[PDB]
């Protein structure tokens, strides 16, 4: 239950848009159940949260690092029920973008190994 109730990375991203191709500011959560949420703004106190921008599912997906249209950039394309969505992201450093990335891929595992069993 709890350390499935918990917080594994939060922090501000670049989000691209889908069609208009331009970066855009969200404070993200990565959650121990797998959620990933977005915001406009980091979510003040427990009542912002209530009221997401951006709202997916990560267990089960691909992790993808690109150099364009800047380096840094990183794809999560994640299973959603019966397709995928395809979601771009970017951050300052390789360094970040490496652990959001393994950060994803760590939540990923924890349900992976669930599944199995
Ligand atoms: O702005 P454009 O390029 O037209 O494409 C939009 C944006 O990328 C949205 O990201 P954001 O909401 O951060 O602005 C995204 O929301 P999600 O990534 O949360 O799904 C929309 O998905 P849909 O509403 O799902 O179709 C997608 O259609």
């Amino acid at each position: 239950s709890m350390s499935d109730v918990a917080i594994v990375k939060e922090g501000w991203l670049h989000k691209r848009g889908k069609y208009i191709k331009t970066w855009r500011p969200r404070y993200f959560l990565l959650k121990n159940d797998g959620t990933f949420i977005g915001y406009k703004e980091r979510p003040q106190d427990v009542d912002q949260r209530e009221a997401p921008l951006n709202n997916f599912s990560v267990a089960q997906c691909q992790l993808m690092k690109t150099e364009r249209p800047r380096p840094n950039t990183f794809i999560i394309r994640c299973l959603q029920w019966t397709t995928v969505i395809e979601r771009t992201f970017h951050v300052e450093t390789p360094e970040e973008r490496e652990e959001w990335t393994t950060a994803i891929q760590t939540v990923a595992d924890g349900l992976k190994k669930q599944e199995e069993e």
